[PDB]
């Protein structure tokens, strides 16, 4: 082993240990020699590549790297391929800001093959701040050979995916009502969606319909979006509602029978009751007449209509809704819209072309009542869709979209959900198996540039549909030579023209590219580029064992890896999901680089080093929920855990060097009971921390590994250093080194999946070879003793008790004292067996086990004025008096008795009711008290002369020991001490002479009343000179 003497930081230790991973290539070994092992199969979320990573990021690549470590040292080969995310809507908005351009138009203007080179020059920027960060977390994982979602062999993977599905009838194309982004201009998936929901408050309103062929009679219309009013195109009632014509003033409303007595308020009269398939078919006036309607402006049964809100006649715009759309084609119709792709109006509305309908409502009520049509307005807070990337509000808009039809196989989705194991277990019914089953299909054409290409081409002469899976079947359709380099992007791809097997027309590619989701859902068979290579790699890293990402992935990642491989095998792509809580700022805010509060995990890493920002991360609190986060929580795992195993494997390499100790020789070994003690809660340790780990409780494995840490340093190497001082390789030096050495070995094999850089420093050191190769330590039970574990931890409660009560009476330990008393209810532990270690640490000359406290208190007796009060009137004063005045025997009666009787000043005998005392235990004289109820410890805080004299002398002694180490003089030499002070001093050393002698190897003790040139020293508060000659 080597030493650990030179000052090394944090970082320089981290560094020196990734070197020599480097040089061995360790991490390729701890893969390689898993051959033939059980694999245990784990899939890497590809990180997008369009930012720096925060603090938060370090949260998912330290639970992987846990789960990864530690199932290749138990034994299971773990494949670990890194991924970068790069295409899609993620990718393009920041680059658009870098380039000061914004929308499609302006691509178009900068070009798209430039625009995408920039895409390509901004991710592969990401990538390698990405790889430092990951390099310097010690998340092992191939980053030399990713994937990339950009690159052409995992493209193609991805079009026979989706060939695949278009073989199937399951990718369609159609013109549906879609939620849409007006500034991205592109429709938007489902998950995508439920990402993006903002409280909101806008209005509501009720407008009048004037009925034609008829005069003062108005339709009391509703709807929730003013800006649609424009594009009206029918009423919708429900056919076995009761509607009423009521009379208001000059003019007679229509309205349904339960709402009219809300929407009408002050006067009406109802006239007639009407079924919804009576009003079927009445025309009326629209609000704007801006638009023409060819067929429509009439009222037509819908079966959602409702009479719980609104009026029950419901505006209808089939260009802005889902069920307007279906329910405007049923009736024949014209679909009209006013609406661009930005989300303005068109010409077709002059008052406000070319403004964002959402921004128009307010004028649009303005014109309402202009036009004398309003009739009631309302607040309506609710959630909103807002884009999940650029935050502009959506719109739901009809548009023609291509779909994977996740719907056909929903019970398919389920079924293998119902196979998953989830982590925390709430999310495989509630966020991800709500959103299950409210499956719609998934919209994947995004009309925009920097992404997967969608490889449909339709026929322009017969619109028959051809999806070539591979670059080869893309050149066997091609009308035109196609290079065998083709990149899989466009615009090369729209290049490409094909010849229709049909007809022989000329066969486009759909321009649009797909849903960024769909790129990372695909990993499973685009990472190994499937099916055409790699085939037996694939199927032995199918389906994963385990993925562990964020809880957005359950409308994301974790989603659309589902999707994708039920849509395409059937199967469900993973066994098993640790969804993990977001990582919050110190004050529970959402962390953002635009807020500030994100935190550079860089900066921590080199400041405190990765092993504590991952024990931080590990420890502080669970991963499942959000978490609060602070540089303060690893600062702490720094100097608490980290520094505290570093200290012991310095001191055990120094002594081991300087005693010469050796773990290949053999030794005769005294073992004592503290070093039986720590190994138990060892191996204790070694199986408590398996069991959490087995389960996935990382937290809870940390914490335990973290009290045994304290308890090897704060305990067993603290109050074993003299073994390590002595000189002499006796029999319980030995069982020293060697119980530390297994201590240590066997530890930092157990911290390294969690702090991966020092357990291989201890271990590396110790045994010449890397922990990460080793595998996971067994418990042995036979060096466990659950006896003895019991025990120490008593006899620790009564130390800390111990200290307790010294401290509260500002005793000092160094200051002996005479006696400890210890009241236990019952002999569960067999205390003589520490004797010792209690007299020592509390410095007590005696230990005493009491089983009750009777000679160790006295009782107090006053009176109850609450109680007492009323009963003795104005002597209420002079019997609580007489209460304080009895003997400790008195109150000693009293407490077994229940009654007392008080004699006053006047001879007058008085009966005390047992609830008009109130009885106060105290201690005897001198004597002080901490219980934790189960112990009760009882310290004699009484001095003595000669108490104060015996703690003079071991100050005496200990000033000595401290001078002689600043004069760096030889351990074995005798001296001659010579030695001034008062006379308080002087008794205690003449006193204590022979005390004195036995600790410090004196040759000559001279007390003087001067010294020449002599070092004064603080003993106490006084002053001590000391002057250290040498026999010669
Ligand atoms: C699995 C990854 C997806 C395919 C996608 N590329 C993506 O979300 N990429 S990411 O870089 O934005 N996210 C990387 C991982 O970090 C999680 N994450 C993101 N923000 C936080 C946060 N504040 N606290 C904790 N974890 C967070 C993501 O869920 C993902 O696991
Ligand atoms: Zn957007
Ligand atoms: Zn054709």
């Amino acid at each position: 082993m080597k030493e650990v003497n030179v000052r090394e930081s944090s970082q320089e230790r981290e560094q020196r240990i990734q070197q020599q991973w480097q040089k061995g290539n360790v991490f390729q070994q701890s893969v390689q020699n898993r051959e033939g092992y059980p694999s245990f199969v784990f899939y890497e979320g590809p990180p997008t590549a369009n930012g720096l990573p925060h603090v938060g990021h370090a949260l998912g690549r330290t639970i992987k790297d846990v789960v990864a470590r530690y199932k290749t040292m138990t034994g299971h080969q773990v494949i670990r391929k890194a991924g970068w995310d790069t295409h899609g809507l993620p990718v393009e908005l920041g680059v658009e800001k870098q380039l000061g351009i914004s929308g499609k138009h302006d691509i178009e203007k900068y070009g798209v093959e430039a625009f995408i080179n920039k895409c390509k020059e901004s991710v592969f920027v990401y990538e390698k701040q990405w790889r430092t960060f990951t390099e310097q977390l010690g998340y092992w994982v191939d980053m030399e050979d990713p994937y990339i979602t950009l690159e052409n062999s995992y493209i193609e993977s991805v079009w026979n995916v989706l060939g695949t599905i278009h073989d199937k009838g399951l990718l369609y194309k159609g013109h549906r009502v879609s939620p849409y982004c007006p500034s991205c201009q592109t429709s938007l998936s489902s998950h995508e969606v439920a990402q993006g929901y903002k409280d909101v408050k806008d209005l509501t309103v009720t407008v009048k319909f004037k009925v034609k062929n008829r005069d003062n009679e108005y339709f009391l219309g509703w709807t929730t979006t003013p800006w649609t009013l424009p594009s009206n195109v029918a009423l919708a009632v429900h056919e076995e509602m009761s509607y009423v014509r009521a009379e208001q003033g000059d003019s007679v409303y229509i309205v349904a029978e339960a709402l009219a007595d809300k929407v009408l308020k002050g006067e009406y009269s109802v006239l007639s009751h009407h079924k919804g398939n009576e009003l079927k078919g009445m025309s009326y006036e629209p609000p704007f007449n801006f638009v023409k309607v060819e067929k429509g402006h009439e009222v037509v049964t819908a079966d959602y209509v409702t009479d719980q809100s609104g009026t029950g006649v419901v505006h209808l715009a089939p260009a802005y809704g889902e069920d307007d759309y279906r329910v405007v084609k049923e009736n024949g119709f014209s679909f009209v819209n006013v609406v661009d792709e930005k989300g303005q109006y068109t010409s077709e509305v002059p008052p406000f072309q070319g403004r964002f309908v959402k921004d128009c409502d307010v004028d649009i009520v303005r014109y309402l009542a202009n036009q004398d049509v309003l009739y009631h307005k309302e607040k309506h807070e609710h959630s909103y869709p807002f884009c999940w990337r650029c935050d502009s509000p959506l719109l739901y808009y009809a548009n023609e979209s291509w779909f994977i039809q996740t719907t056909a196989l929903k019970e398919q989705f389920l079924k293998n959900n119902e196979s998953v194991k989830w982590y925390p277990d709430h999310i495989k019914h509630g966020r991800f198996g709500k959103f299950l089953e409210n499956m719609v299909d998934w919209n994947i054409s995004r009309k925009r540039y920097w992404g997967t290409p969608l490889n449909v081409w339709e026929c322009e002469g017969c619109q028959h549909q051809v999806a070539p899976k591979s670059i080869k079947e893309l050149q066997k359709h091609a009308s035109h030579y196609v290079d065998d380099s083709i990149e899989l992007h466009k615009p090369y791809v729209d290049d490409v023209q094909l010849t229709c097997p049909v007809c022989s027309g000329e066969m486009k590619r759909t321009p649009e590219v797909i849903d960024v989701w769909f790129d990372s859902g695909s990993m499973p068979f685009a990472q190994y580029h499937y099916p055409f290579e790699n085939s037996e790699l694939f199927q032995k890293q199918f389906p994963a064992d385990v993925i562990a990402e964020g809880i957005d992935q359950t409308r994301g990642w974790f989603y659309s890896l589902m999707a994708v491989s039920t849509l395409f095998t059937g199967k469900a792509p993973y066994k098993r999901v640790l969804s993990l809580g977001h990582v919050l700022d110190e004050n529970g805010q959402k962390m953002s680089k635009s807020k500030g509060n994100a935190l550079d995990p860089v900066d921590l890493i080199h400041t405190f080093g990765a092993d504590a920002l991952r024990w931080a991360l590990l420890a502080d609190s669970a991963p499942w929920n959000p978490k609060k986060f602070s540089e303060r929580v690893v600062q702490e795992a720094k100097s608490k855990v980290i520094d505290t195993l570093v200290n012991v494997y310095g001191f055990y390499v120094l002594y081991a060097k300087l005693d010469g100790y050796d773990p290949e020789q053999t030794y005769e070994l005294k073992k004592t009971k503290l070093d039986e003690w720590i190994l138990s809660r060892l191996h204790s340790t070694v199986k408590r921390a398996t069991v959490h780990l087995e389960d996935y409780g990382f937290t809870s494995a940390a914490r335990e590994i973290a009290v045994f840490i304290e308890e090897l340093s704060n305990w067993y190497v603290r109050r074993s250093r003299d073994r390590f001082w002595s000189e002499g390789m006796d029999g319980e030096k030995a069982a020293a080194y060697d119980t530390l050495h297994e201590v240590l070995v066997t530890l930092s094999q157990l911290l390294a999946p969690f702090t991966p850089f020092v357990a291989d420093d201890v271990h590396e050191n110790l045994t010449g070879k890397s922990v990460h190769l080793a595998d996971y330590p067994a418990c042995d039970q036979t060096k466990v003793n659950e006896k003895l574990e019991k025990e120490m931890a008593a006899v620790l409660q009564v130390v800390e008790l111990g200290r307790s009560i010294r401290n509260t009476h500002s005793l000092k330990v160094k200051q002996p004292l005479q006696s400890l008393s210890l009241v236990v209810t019952e002999e569960d532990v067999e205390w003589k067996a520490y004797r010792d270690v209690i007299k020592d640490e509390l410095n007590v000359k005696n230990f005493n086990v009491e089983q009750d406290d009777d000679k160790l208190v006295s009782y107090v007796l006053k009176l109850d004025f609450k109680q007492a009060g009323p009963k003795f009137g104005k002597q209420v004063n002079e019997v609580n008096q007489a209460l304080k005045n009895l003997s400790e025997e008195k109150g000693k009666e009293f407490v077994e008795q229940g009654k007392l009787s008080v004699t006053l000043a006047s001879g007058e005998n008085l009966t005390l009711e047992t609830e008009d005392v109130l009885v106060e235990k105290v201690p005897k004289e001198g004597f002080a008290v901490a219980s934790n109820g189960m112990y009760t410890a009882v310290l004699d805080t009484a001095l003595t002369e000669e108490l104060v004299q015996e703690g003079v002398a071991r100050e005496v002694i200990r000033a000595v020991q401290d001078y002689r180490k600043k004069l760096d003089l030889p351990v074995n030499s005798r001296i001659n001490l010579e030695l001034s002070g008062d006379e308080e001093v002087q008794k205690a050393v003449a006193k204590f002479e022979t005390l004195l002698q036995e600790n410090l190897l004196l040759h000559s003790l001279s007390v003087k009343e001067t010294i020449k040139n002599g070092e004064t020293v603080k003993v106490g508060t006084k002053q001590v000179v000391l002057r250290v000659l040498n026999q010669s």
